[PDB]
């Protein structure tokens, strides 16, 4: 648990359209639709073996090669099945939200989504003090998977050099430099295809 | 702990720094860790000592409650979270004067850091949020969003809370007043920054 400097792969995933769609229910409603989304994250996340670092509304951050070790190969593979099985979740969502008239119905639209990775170094372990402390990753790779996560358009995959060297060149849809803050040298994006 | 989702009106604060990366470059590693922790370890007691409730860490960013889970006045919420958001950049100011003092900043020259606050009351479904397999509590709501905005919106080293707020704050400790086109939010929203100072 111990804060340490480790090679991990990031991924930071979120969901556009989640309010304005709970803007018609009530409490109950928002809450259903929330853990019903934050649910199915999770378990793709864990089939993949990856970590659930925390929530943060309904934006999810995921960890591979911390506590347990992995290599860096692994780390990407199943960064990249998770956010993969995420989008078929958010598609099966997607179509009941749908059929029950939470979504294509007059003005909610269905639920976009963008994800983030990145590998780096990062400082990883127990972060915090008395009062609270949890276990996450913290640096420049970490902002670096938020920013790309944040950058990237609706319902894609975007991942940096270091996490696209191990994908399939035929999966590479779109290559891109990108100015992140924070960071003078321009970033090489690589949007995956959300597939296989 | 156990608390399911239910609506209500609590007071949720954001608070966030700028310069710890920066600062933390020309460092190493476990020392970035006991840097980030050092000011962690502030900004929770500035919380508990207000009888506040830490909602997460996310990064060097702070989310903080107030009327959950434990209730608390909707008067009593904004004082302790004014208290809390003052005492966060006091502590912020004897934390910069210390890393000053050990040439963590203004050298190799990152700028000493920065505080932002912002502080919002409103309704919010409150409770645990996620699956029998992962979950944690939390608040949810356009009231949530509109916190985080505010803190976002403020200018360095600054507090900034809605109208929601300032109605229990004297008229003179309000340094200025203005309307600000928040982000998927329809109506603007009067903002209003409070003086650091009680
Ligand atoms: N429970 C929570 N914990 C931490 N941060 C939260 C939170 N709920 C909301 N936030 C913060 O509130 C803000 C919400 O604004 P946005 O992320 O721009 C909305 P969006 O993702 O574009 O649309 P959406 O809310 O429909 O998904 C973010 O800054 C988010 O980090
Ligand atoms: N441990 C962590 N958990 C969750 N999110 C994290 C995180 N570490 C970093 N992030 C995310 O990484 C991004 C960092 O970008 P910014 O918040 O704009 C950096 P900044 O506050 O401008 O300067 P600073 O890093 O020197 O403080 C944010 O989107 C933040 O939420
Ligand atoms: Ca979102
Ligand atoms: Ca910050």
């Amino acid at each position: 648990m111990r804060p340490e400097p480790r090679l991990i792969t990031i991924l930071f995933s979120d969901i556009v359209g989640f309010t304005r769609m709970s803007n018609a229910l009530q409490s109950q409603g928002v809450a259903e639709l929330l853990n019903e989304y934050l649910g199915e994250m999770t378990r793709a996340v864990f089939e993949n073996q990856g970590t659930v670092d925390k929530f943060v509304g309904d934006a999810i951050m995921a960890l591979y090669g911390a506590p347990e070790e992995m290599s860096p190969s692994e780390q990407v593979r199943r960064a990249i099945a998770t956010a993969r099985q995420m989008l078929v979740a958010l598609e099966k969502l997607n179509q009941g939200w749908q059929e029950r008239g939470l979504v294509g119905r007059n003005e909610v639209p269905p639920v976009r989504f963008r994800c983030g990775i990145h590998q780096g170094m990062a400082v990883v372990g127990l972060f915090g003090s008395q009062e609270r402390s949890d276990f996450t990753a913290i640096g420049p790779s970490v902002n670096i998977a938020a920013r790309l996560q944040e950058a990237t358009a609706p319902n894609s995959i975007m991942v940096s050099a270091m996490v696209a060297q191990y994908v399939p060149d035929e999966e590479i849809i779109k290559r891109e430099f990108l100015e992140l803050k924070g960071i003078d040298e321009p970033v090489m994006t690589c949007v995956i295809n959300p597939n296989m």
